[PDB]
């Protein structure tokens, strides 16, 4: 026996397979583009056009280099970091730029945002 903690975990070939292979980083977004992210995470760029430079920003941005994505066994797309050893459902720099809009946006209204 290990007489302490046991190291028997499980492996697979399948949950070896990683997403993160290509990104451009010169490539400049269309306004159509801008307006598409802005109205995902949440924001109305007709009247909120300082969380829309926000968004102009958004989807040019990468993951942290320590997150990429993975495939997980049951046939599902997930992301995971490598420093840390963590898993998430979401892509990590979307769930950052939802919360940095938010926050932004109740700056700006002086926590009296609608």
């Amino acid at each position: 026996g290990p007489l302490g903690s046991m190291a028997g975990r499980p492996l697979r070939i399948g949950d070896q397979l990683v997403l993160e292979e290509d990104y451009d980083e010169t490539y400049i977004p269309s306004e159509q583009e801008i307006l598409e992210f802005a109205r995902e995470i949440g924001i109305d760029p007709i009247k909120e056009p300082e969380l829309m430079w926000l968004a102009r920003e958004g989807i040019v941005a990468p993951l942290p280099g320590e997150w990429k994505p993975c495939q997980d066994i049951t046939g599902d797309i997930y992301y995971f970091n490598f420093a840390n050893g963590q898993s998430m459902w979401d892509h990590p720099c979307d769930e950052h730029y939802r919360s940095l809009v938010i926050q932004e946006r109740a700056k700006l209204s002086t926590s009296g945002a609608i």
